[PDB]
């Protein structure tokens, strides 16, 4: 649930996921085609890519818990969809994390007529 990686985005960049993270770049929204424009791109290409290998899932709505470890992510014992769903959303707020030295301002409010061409997982 957008609610949980929600949380997850803005503890790790400390920016809320709306709208920061949800008009970025290509992938970073709602679709998706194209290119990724930058690194944080491509951390949303591989989100779609991860939900995408949970056909069995929810990974939008359904929801789950989790905790943090002295410092790191941790994933708690849930459903197994929910324990991927976790780790899905927890390997890419961390990859935001890790790339917000290249966050761009100019890929927010990203005009979807500008990604073209279905990139593969």
């Amino acid at each position: 649930s957008l609610l949980e990686f929600g949380k997850m985005i803005l503890e790790e960049t400390g920016k809320l996921a709306i709208p920061s993270y949800s008009s970025y770049g290509c992938y970073c929204g709602w679709g998706g085609k194209g290119t990724p424009k930058d690194a944080t791109d491509r951390c949303c290409f591989v989100h779609d890519c991860c939900y995408g290998n949970l056909p069995d899932c929810n990974p939008k709505s359904d929801r789950y818990k989790y905790k943090r470890v002295n410092g790191a992510i941790v994933c708690e014992k849930g459903t197994s969809c929910e324990n991927r769903i976790c780790e899905c959303d927890k390997a890419a707020a961390i990859c935001f994390r890790q790339n917000l030295n290249t966050y761009s301002k100019k890929y927010m409010l990203y005009p979807d007529f500008l990604c073209k061409g279905e990139l593969k997982c």
